[PDB]
């Protein structure tokens, strides 16, 4: 019963990424406690007492016991479904997940008090793609012209409008141990092809920047790159305006010097960049973390 | 040019409350759009278009274009899961069930100006049982122990704790009716279930409570600070509900409540205990009240007509 723990969320085949952060939070001497989410329910732990005013919670993992209330700050890294056993009967299967599920959801509000990076409910919220685009628009930032729908005819008739210049895109695709398959049957976001000198993936932790070079004039070769003071101004705008301190950006810079926002993941990988390019990113996260 | 139609969020085959809502609208000379959630993207059109900082989006649905700057407000009654499978898919099934959720969820941004009964996200919030008990508890509201848990060991303590008159239930009921109750029926715990190693319950952490002296069951639907309460009675049997008036004191915590969650519409479940203690159970902000309006006679169509149109 005493702030100094840092809860960090992933999951058990979580690698490097959460090691780093996890040896910078130690190197400043600050207790850090990781919970693998896919671990539970078979072996983590949850309490979750309520009795009129009086509140008390602990999870335990790894025959660690932590109470919510000694965690500072929480790292929302990775929220992975349960793991429910193979086998079990199938009847159960789907109400114990359902199940588990409304535990985590009952388990956060027990940590409100902790300095979250990031809040669900703001990572959840900057998900929605549509939402991403008009955020930009009104912090300034260049968008693509984009038309939704599901009546073929107009994007046909978009299509013709963009002169032939357009992309397809998912809006929730397939990111969420590997996935890749297209839907060539749910069409329904359209998007004006964007001239493009380079591609950006800027990664973005309370106010630093950390920015990668794809150049097409975990994937491949990452060239170091720094985005201008303006369009940093632009992602702080943004980012404040999501409610989220940490997130991953992807840009078309044009041939005029235009930076086009694409989308946020407010949960995308940076590993590739500290690793590629000695990105100090696993520092800025801890700092964030421990700055409340 | 004119903001005045109240859109109505629901699915094809809804049928009372649907349609006393949009006929207490119309008497009051206030269009409405009832838009069935289901029928996209199949038979609804949506269009919304996104240019540096202009957008514009509308729906057509029973050959009826509807432009978000006409809406006024927003009754959230039902969001269906979008029906494809004519040519039944499989796993492709799933995924633009995702897409489609997406597009409705890119559409109730440009509506965030409109008077929403209730907001999307307030509604995602309450639907936390775990943080409806604090915030029961914190304006007031008397709330019975609870504990949730997959360790058998605390169980255990819990039920000592409470004197061995203990209940169970799920946190999400499974049951034939979507996002389903807090009493068509539930178990009360002897210690040999306890005992029973855990079974399941170290995979499938449950709720357990004190038991609580019930002398009715209340269903209080909350509208606007006005409250509908019907009482269930049996008499396998068949349940008939009939009418309860709240005393105002708890009235008034139910305001503070529904203030606090950010919601004007609410279905509460509540125990009066013999010595007439008003224990809270759970609130389910999308419940249903046609029930109560039919046997009971409840003029609650009369007030969400008016909380969507008092904006």
């Amino acid at each position: 019963l005493q702030r100094d723990v840092v809860l960090l969320i992933t999951h058990s085949g979580d690698y490097f990424t959460i090691d780093r952060v996890a040896a910078a939070l130690s190197r400043r001497n600050v207790q850090s406690f990781r919970l693998d989410t896919d671990k539970f329910p078979m072996t983590v732990k949850i309490q979750a007492y309520f009795h009129q005013s009086n509140s008390h919670h602990q999870i335990e993992y790894g025959d660690i016991t932590l109470n919510t209330e000694q965690v500072q700050a929480v790292w929302m890294r990775r929220l992975w479904q349960p793991h429910l056993s193979p086998e079990l009967a199938p009847q159960y299967r789907d109400a114990c997940t359902k199940e588990s599920l409304a535990v985590w959801d009952g388990f956060w509000d027990s940590l409100r008090h902790a300095h979250w990076v990031d809040d669900l409910q703001k990572i959840n919220a900057a998900e929605n793609k549509l939402y991403q685009l008009r955020v930009a628009a009104e912090v300034g930032l260049v968008i693509p012209p984009t038309l939704v729908t599901n009546n073929p005819k107009e994007a046909r008739e978009f299509f013709e409008q963009v002169n032939g210049k357009m992309i397809t895109k998912l809006l929730k695709p397939l990111s969420y141990l590997l996935d890749a398959e297209t839907l060539r049957y749910c069409p329904m976001v359209f998007q004006a092809q964007i001239p493009k000198q380079q591609e950006l993936r800027a990664v973005y932790v309370n106010g630093n920047l950390f920015v990668g070079a794809l150049d097409a004039s975990e994937s491949c070769t990452w060239q170091p790159y720094e985005l201008p003071k303006e369009i940093i101004q632009h992602l702080d705008q943004f980012m404040a305006r999501l409610g989220l301190t940490f997130g991953a950006f992807d840009f078309i810079v044009t041939p005029l010097e235009e930076y086009v926002f694409l989308e946020i993941n407010p949960t995308g990988e940076w590993g590739m960049l500290e690793r590629d390019l000695n990105y100090p990113i696993s520092e800025a996260i801890a700092d964030s973390l421990i700055q409340n």
